């Protein structure tokens, strides 16, 4: 019974077919069941580590080099000789990769928690319901609660379920909702029926919500939904809905393979396109199979090149070393791949109170009217200082410090601030600064009134923990606080009935102190008060209240106005209903207007810059505010969203106003909109909808799990560090200190990381382009094998891997924030880079290739048979080319080889230099720019020896010591790489800029 909220009580009984006294019978309880199934959110689909250990297998690079692991595999066993030591090496070493692999995507998986599994932790194992087969009530599974039965909650107990509050047993009814509907105070719950079927939560006052927590009391009441037709489970549902889309990264990365795999295939055609002189072959002779091996052979060569084994843990360990950084500046990302998207950010959604502003109220004007003859009027304006919540500050006429008591207008509306009022200050022992108790609106009024102390009460003897609440004290004890009829949205505006103090049985001298939001009440004055005595509240006098306010609210000072009145005749208590809320409007009728009180909600010291960082950025902020619209856009004008003139008819919405707009404008109107006051439940939903319809990277903010589908769904939820669990796991990122420059801080972050990212990212692709030019090379002309394997993984998974991880650290740019969002579908490779990397590999391609034929040519310690055409054979079937000698293994020879993963090595620490900018020569960007790199290098060749010099190594790396000679021919082959690259920079530079 979805609207149960706004039926009769005797409706929903009506409607369920069961009696309050007796609840369901048996019959029913088990044809309920049916009905609406149990009461709880369906389970998380249950992913086996099997399951999650194939999909490791999902990627088709990680497949290339699966299936490169196999051929690998079947040919050290078929294959020719007894090294058995070293046979085998290449296929575990793929394999090993491969298995490191799935262990690393396993364990991330068993920890990392999921919103929607989290908010299972708001529903309770228990309930309390009265079934017709006992008297007595019985507890039972909340999972076997159904829509219909009679269930009992009393403090403590967190509701099970969507519940129609039937009678209240207790004398009054506290929920704490905050999970909900935001709102942090407990909130007073009726048994009357709630007019509006189309009502939001927060004013269904008559139900309970399964997830929340009676704070006071005890309830009868009969459940109206269950599982997920609940409100928690609507939410439940949404985001379950919600798909959130991969990184621009990870689908740049994601095309990238599949052409790395396109262009592998390809190039495989090619090698056989070229090698189709064999069909002109006679089919005698020649060992066929000893020729299918080679082709193989290079296959894995060919794969194990292109893929660039060691980018997927440079961009993990360099995301973890940002995030770590981000830590310190509060930005707590969850989502390593978010650091990305967050530079890419483009709308910023924020909401006001506690991000913007620092939720730390202090009121610093008020006025009462000083005197009403005719058309002639005048009021008094104050000014109060101290911002803090501690009772240290002083009211001031025209700047000049007066005494309260000496004006009795503000004796009363002082008197209105401590009755009317649920909050107090408490001095904390330990921080020695005054706290507030209860909403911080109420306690701006609790601290206004110690700081007025319009009975000059002394109180600088007094303590400290005393001082805290002296003022109010001594007005309690003037007035008796009979009852207080609760603040509601509706009549905007709350009252206490008071009796005076010191009185015998009397029956008059009774009070009611109302306070609320200004147009309402000042509606219902019929009189002004001036002073002690009090007139007839004129359309003229009217005006003058409602100017002032529409000053203080509107202009600069950008205050929360409040109306303070009394009603000085009230009705009699007897007269009085208070069980409905919707009577409270009335009893707080024909009311003496006494005065106003403005309180200021400051903006954070830091939000001014970062709004305006944000402009520099080309990044949009949008204001979601709970203040009505003046005083959202005067708080917007004020802290630079909008300009201090400009005009923003239609760039600030109410959730009213753009309901009211039809889905078309709706869509135009968040293009243009930095302003939302007074928005709905959907709403932010919607907006990020919009947001994402004209393509646009979007940051959102919230705290309850009514924001979650919300956070889930735009591309950065940013969760506050003091709201929910359930509202962080469904974010990207939470912010530690609730402070939203941390945001525009994080975004700059991520927009260096990715600058880094992109030159690492760029360096280790182009290698694997090199060296699948040299695979080709070495095979297109049929030359022994230049580069192998096993070797190729160690330049991608160590030597070129140090220098990468160390390019995550180059410095960065100046201008970093006065340069637009980068466009998500913005290439990492393309144009002139394009062309740049496509010589460097075609002349990585040949300095390795060639060093390694140069060794088997004009090298002195090697065959010196220059021209022998190497191409020639690699069969020695025949051995005639080469008559007096009996030597065909030297083809074999490791010293070539060390001569081709010499240059590459090298090769690649001077290309890692080439990377510490885009276009900057090394001229006025020198390599000393990042000292990690520097050093990095120095660590990748002594690593380099490494393998050269330990036994162990060298012989698993087929690879020799190379002479002081050779080592030459090795720099006089890589060194140039850097000029090479110093024309192309300078190429794009000078002559096609602009
Ligand atoms: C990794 C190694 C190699 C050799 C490879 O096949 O890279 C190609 C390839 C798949 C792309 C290309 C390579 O393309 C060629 O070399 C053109 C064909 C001629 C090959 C002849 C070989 C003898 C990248 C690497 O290189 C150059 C130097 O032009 C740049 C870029 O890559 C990126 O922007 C990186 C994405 C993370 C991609 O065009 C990219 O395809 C895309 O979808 C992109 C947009 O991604
Ligand atoms: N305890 C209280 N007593 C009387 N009036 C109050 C009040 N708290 C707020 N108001 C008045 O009611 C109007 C606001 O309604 P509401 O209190 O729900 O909005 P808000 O400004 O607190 C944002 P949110 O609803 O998100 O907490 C305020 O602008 C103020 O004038
Ligand atoms: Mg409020
Ligand atoms: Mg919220
Ligand atoms: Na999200």
């Amino acid at each position: 019974m979805e609207a149960a909220h706004s039926k009769s009580t005797e409706e929903c009984l009506a409607y369920f077919g069961v009696s309050e006294t007796t609840g369901l019978t048996p019959d029913q309880v088990k044809r309920h069941l049916e009905k609406y199934g149990h009461n709880e959110l369906p389970a998380e689909e249950g992913k086996s580590l099997w399951e999650l250990v194939i999909e490791q297998f999902e990627d088709l690079l990680v497949r290339i080099l699966l299936l490169a692991a196999c051929i690998s595999f079947v040919l050290a066993w078929f294959e020719e000789g007894e090294e058995t030591i070293t046979a085998f090496v290449e296929p575990f070493v793929i394999l090993l990769i491969l298995i490191a692999n799935a262990i690393v995507g396993v364990w991330q998986e068993r920890n990392a928690e999921n919103a929607i599994e989290a908010l299972k932790e708001y529903e309770p194992e228990m309930g309390k319901v009265y079934r017709a087969d006992r008297k007595s009530v019985q507890r039972i599974k909340a999972r076997d609660i159904v829509p219909g039965d009679i269930v009992e909650v009393a403090v403590g107990d967190k509701v099970p379920a969507d519940i129609r509050i039937l009678s209240i047993k207790s004398t009054t009814l506290r929920v704490d909702q905050s999970i909900l509907t935001g709102e942090s105070v407990s909130v007073i719950k009726h048994t009357e029926p709630v007019p509006d079927p189309r009502a939001v939560n927060q004013d269904k006052k008559n139900m309970l919500f399964s997830g929340t927590n009676i704070a006071a009391g005890k309830a009868l009441g009969i459940v109206a939904t269950t599982g997920v037709s609940t409100e928690i489970g609507k939410i439940r549902d949404q985001m379950a809905a919600t798909e959130q889309d991969k990184t621009p990264l990870q689908q740049k990365l994601d095309e990238f393979g599949e052409q790395l795999s396109k262009v592998i295939s390809l190039i495989c055609v090619a090698v056989w396109l070229i090698n189709i002189g064999h069909f002109n072959d006679p089919v005698h002779g020649g060992s066929w199979i000893r020729g299918a091996i080679y082709y193989f052979k290079i296959a894995v060569a060919l794969a194990v090149a292109a893929i660039p084994e060691g980018l997927p843990a440079v961009i993990t360990t360099c995301l973890a070393l940002g995030t770590r950084r981000m830590a310190k500046k509060n930005a707590i990302v969850r989502s390593l791949p978010s650091v990305e998207t967050l530079g890419c950010t483009s709308v910023i959604c924020s909401d006001k109170t506690g991000t913007l502003t620092t939720n730390q109220m202090s009121v610093c004007k008020m006025f009462i009217i000083d005197k009403v003859d005719g058309d002639f009027c005048s009021l008094n304006e104050f000014s109060i200082t101290g911002s803090t919540y501690a009772p240290e500050g002083e009211v001031l006429k025209n700047d000049k410090p007066i005494r309260s008591g000496q004006f009795d207008g503000l004796v009363e509306l002082a008197t209105i601030c401590a009755l009317c009022n649920d909050s107090s200050l408490d001095f904390n022992e330990t921080k020695g600064v005054y706290e507030k108790v209860g909403e911080a609106t109420e306690t701006a009024l609790t601290t206004l009134v110690e700081k007025m102390n319009v009975f000059n009460t002394e109180v600088r003897n007094l303590s400290k923990v005393e001082r805290a609440n002296a003022c109010n004290s001594v007005i309690r004890q003037l007035m008796k606080k009979e009852f207080t009829l609760e603040f509601s949205r509706d009549r905007k505006s709350m009252s206490v009935y008071c009796s005076p103090a010191k009185s015998s049985r009397a029956a008059v001298g009774n009070k009611m102190f109302v306070k609320g939001a200004p147009e309402g009440v000042i509606d219902r004055c019929n009189y002004v008060r001036v002073g002690t005595t009090r007139v007839p509240m004129t359309g003229p006098v009217k005006e003058k209240i409602l100017s002032v306010i529409k000053e203080w609210g509107t202009g600069r000072d950008t205050l929360r106005c409040l109306a303070l009145a009394t009603r000085d005749t009230p009705p009699k208590r007897e007269e009085m209903v208070l069980d409905d809320s919707s009577r409270f409007m009335e009893y707080e009728t024909d009311l003496t207007f006494v005065g106003v009180v403005g309180m200021l909600d400051p903006p954070r010291k830091e939000v001014m810059g970062s709004i305006q960082l944000c402009r520099d950025a080309g990044i949009r902020v949008i204001m979601i505010t709970g203040d009505n619209k003046g005083t959202a856009i005067a708080i917007c004008r004020r802290i630079g969203i909008f300009g201090e003139n400009e005009e923003v008819a239609d760039r600030a919405y109410t959730g009213r106003e753009f309901d009211d707009l039809p889905l078309a404008e709706q869509r135009e109107a968040c293009r243009r909109a930095c302003c939302f006051a007074r928005v709905e439940p959907s709403h932010k939903s919607k907006i990020v909808e919009y947001l994402q319809s004209y393509d646009e990277i979007t940051a959102m903010t919230g705290d309850g799990v009514n924001d979650a589908p919300a956070l889930k769904k735009a591309e950065i939820g940013i969760a506050m560090g003091s709201g929910t669990a359930v509202a962080k796991t469904a974010s990207e990122m939470v912010l530690a200190d609730d402070n939203f420059s941390t945001i525009v801080a994080a975004v700059e972050e991520g927009r260096a990381i990715y600058n880094n990212m992109k030159q690492f990212i760029r360096y280790l692709i182009s290698s694997n382009v090199g060296e699948v030019v040299c695979i080709f090379l070495t095979a297109a002309l049929g030359l022994p094998e230049a580069l192998i394997p096993v070797q190729l993984l160690w330049v991608n998974l160590v030597t070129d891997g140090l220098p990468a991880t160390a390019l995550g650290f180059n410095p960065p740019d100046l201008d970093i924030m006065d340069r637009p969002p980068r466009s998500p579908k913005e290439p990492l490779i393309s144009g002139w880079l394009f062309f740049r990397y496509m010589a460097i590999g075609g002349y990585v391609g040949a300095a390795t290739v060639g060093a390694a034929a140069w060794w088997f040519m004009y090298a002195e310690d090697g065959p010196g048979v220059t021209y022998h055409q190497l191409t020639h054979f690699m069969q020695c079937t025949e051995d005639h080319p080469h008559f007096e000698g009996l030597d065909c293994e030297i083809f074999e020879a490791p010293e070539p080889m060390t001569m081709a993963l010499s240059v590459l090595v090298t090769i690649e620490m001077c290309n890692a230099l080439n990377s510490l900018s885009e276009n900057q020569s090394l001229m006025r960007m020198p390599p000393w720019v990042n000292i990690w790199l520097l050093g990095s290098i120095c660590l990748s060749m002594s690593l380099h020896f490494l393998i050269l010099y330990v036994d162990p190594l060298p012989m698993i790396f087929k690879l020799k010591a190379l002479d002081l000679t050779q080592w030459l021919m090795v720099l006089k082959i890589s060194l140039p790489v850097i000029g090479l690259d110093e024309i192309l920079k300078f190429i794009a530079r000078n002559y096609l800029e602009g």
